[PDB]
């Protein structure tokens, strides 16, 4: 989840 927040931004 962390990883797709920083990824989606």
């Amino acid at each position: 989840l962390a990883a797709s927040l920083a990824c989606a931004l």
